[PDB]
DNA sequence: CCAGAACATGATGTTCTG
DNA sequence: CCAGAACATCATGTTCTG
């Protein structure tokens, strides 16, 4: 059901992960891109449907502490 | 001769404040559309040149700090 | 059903026009 | 010099393809 990455309708287990599509296509292109992404905050952001677009640092540490990986 | 929105360089005076044009423009798109941006922090996100294109909310907050307006 | 590519859509920032 | 439109570009999200 929930992407547990951002919450938003999950659409299949994706990098050993139940995530959306938007997250799925995010994390892969996180991993294999050079990115030094910068929170603008304290590094621990709501990533929402909604918000997860904010924080591109915050949404990829969520990513991995979820277990997200490229195998 | 700084912006008062983000501290990068100011280009001139824009809608009644020092600015840059990047945040000239984004207050008038800020101002003009139904928006309603949401902040993943705590509503006091670091807006400066490479942080403000994070928190659309906090940099409209401090766009109306400064006292832009359309005038 | 899932990975990866592709095709739209966004928002953003610099240039151009009045 | 400034506002507002137009243009280029990039990050993100959905659909297509393997
Ligand atoms: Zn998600
Ligand atoms: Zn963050
Ligand atoms: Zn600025
Ligand atoms: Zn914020």
């Amino acid at each position: 059901k929930l992407c547990l990455v951002c919450s938003d309708e999950a659409s299949g287990c994706h990098y050993g992960v139940l995530t959306c599509g938007s997250c799925k296509v995010f994390f892969k292109r996180a991993v294999e891109g050079q990115h030094n992404y910068l929170c603008a905050g304290r590094n621990d952001c709501i990533i929402d449907k909604i918000r997860r677009k904010n924080c591109p640092a915050c949404r990829y540490r969520k990513c991995l502490q979820a277990g997200m990986n490229l195998e």
